[PDB]
DNA sequence: ATTATGACGCT
DNA sequence: AGCGTCAT
């Protein structure tokens, strides 16, 4: 009763680009805005990989991870915009600058977390105390909200029933309590249109988000009214929405361990966890993680909103997959070289923007018919900004997988040089 | 031949 | 340190 504590300390948004690099294009070609598009890397094999897609031609079904010339089989006149190529690889500099206008234009607004390029973690927390005592009781009008759904509202034509859904809340609303959870949550709200306003305004870029009390609510959020909108997931919000979500659906349940807990359990939604004890799940799924399951299937979830607006690490990767593996000396040495140039440029640039040097350089190579997706990863110390240098050591650290006796054997399926280890300059 | 990145945990 | 997981 009075002692379990519910986990509605902090006011946690995530906000997410929609179809980011898609965006990106659409900004740079005004002949795309507005119709089915996508973005493709390369465009010999199948038309190339989508990695991006409209929401447009999303309607279609053109997904991430498809082949261009399938994706034309679905809607025939998508539009295709393609990633830069330099030194013979993608090259997403233009996505990454976007993606620093975008995080800058947040910072202002709260501290943000950059959990990828096109997603970052807000803590609100301060931001709404601060506009709570701006308001002194005054009430929180609609027209402060006009892009967010109140989750599970309205109970008891889709703008009329996301206006509908959030008069209910805020009738409701009890706004001379400034400690009330569902208030703090509803100022979290307003703070978030008006960020996503000047992130619109001062890049011409739109984006979702989700507003709750944690990161992982924060996400399942976001993700209920897409494009442009935002969701607020209210602490009493979670046994229903839960009751009916997919366990895959819980950020970090997607992949093995959500499948396990649905094999070993017999349950298929985040609700049904609540039947069981603190110890079964940790019993089942290790201290850690039995902890977080029991924690989360109530809606409490601990994990900060880390100050990190920049990426920890910077890596250039190219796979070489069929039969364009490399197989002999001089071509292993050539990709590292040109892996190396870029890695080196976005190296120097990053030490003049945001004054720190790396220090250490990852390797991983992945081999021809090897099951693993990393065939190999060494670290080596990485002491000046040197594309030569970088790519001689990193031969120097893997040139003893080659099994023959100026040839490569097994032929290498992917190359990937990552700058780690961050440190003030 | 479901990229090229990024985040993080385990041991 | 090297390997495995998760996400888009």
């Amino acid at each position: 009763g009075p002692h379990m504590a519910t986990g509605q300390d902090r006011v946690v948004a995530l906000v997410d680009m929609d179809c980011f690099f898609v965006q990106v294009e659409q900004r740079q070609n005004p002949h795309l805005r507005n119709k089915p598009c996508a973005v493709v890397q390369y465009k010999s094999w199948k038309g190339g990989g989508i990695i991006a897609v409209s929401y447009e031609a999303r309607a279609f079904g053109v997904t991430r991870s498809m082949w261009a010339d399938d994706a034309k089989k679905l809607c025939p006149d998508l539009l295709l915009a393609q990633v830069r190529e330099s030194r013979g690889k993608a090259n997403l500099t233009k996505y990454r600058e976007a993606s620093v206008e975008v995080m800058e234009i947040m910072s202002r607004f709260a501290v943000i977390e950059r959990a990828s390029i096109d997603e970052a973690y807000v803590d609100l927390t301060s931001a709404v105390q601060e506009r709570l005592q701006k308001l002194q009781g005054q009430p929180i009008s609609a027209d402060l909200l006009p892009s967010t759904y109140i989750e599970g509202l309205p109970q008891g034509q889709k703008e009329g029933m996301r206006k509908q859904g959030l008069f209910q809340w805020l009738d409701s609303l009890q706004i001379d309590n400034l400690t009330s959870p569902d208030l703090q949550l509803t100022v979290g709200a307003v703070i978030v249109e008006e960020m996503r306003a000047a992130i619109e305004r001062e890049t011409g870029f739109q984006c979702s988000a989700g507003i709750s009390h944690n990161k992982v609510l924060a996400k399942l959020a976001c993700g209920l009214n897409k494009p442009n909108r935002q969701t607020l997931v209210s602490h009493g919000s979670v046994p229903q929405l839960f009751s009916q979500m997919p366990i895959r659906k819980i950020r970090s349940l997607g992949g093995k361990l959500g499948a396990s807990v649905i094999e070993i359990l017999g349950i298929e939604y985040m609700g049904e966890l609540t039947q069981f004890t603190e110890s079964q799940l940790q019993s089942h799924f290790g201290e850690k993680n039995g902890s977080w399951l029991y924690a989360m299937c109530r809606g409490i979830e601990h994990d900060p909103v880390k100050p990190r607006q920049l990426p920890k690490t910077i890596g250039c990767s190219k796979n070489f997959p069929g039969k364009t593996a490399l197989a002999t000396r001089e071509q292993v040495q050539w990709w590292l070289l040109q892996l190396a140039q870029e890695l080196e440029e976005r190296l120097t640039k990053d030490r003049n923007d945001n004054d720190r040097v790396a220090t250490q350089l990852v390797v991983s190579i992945r081999v021809q018919g090897d099951k693993r997706l990393s065939s190999l990863r060494r670290c080596c110390a990485l002491t000046r900004y040197d594309a030569h240098k970088m790519s001689h050591d990193a031969f120097t650290v893997i040139k003893n997988c080659n099994t023959s006796g100026t040839e490569w054997s097994p032929p290498l399926t992917m190359l990937f040089l990552c700058a780690t280890k961050f440190s003030a300059s």
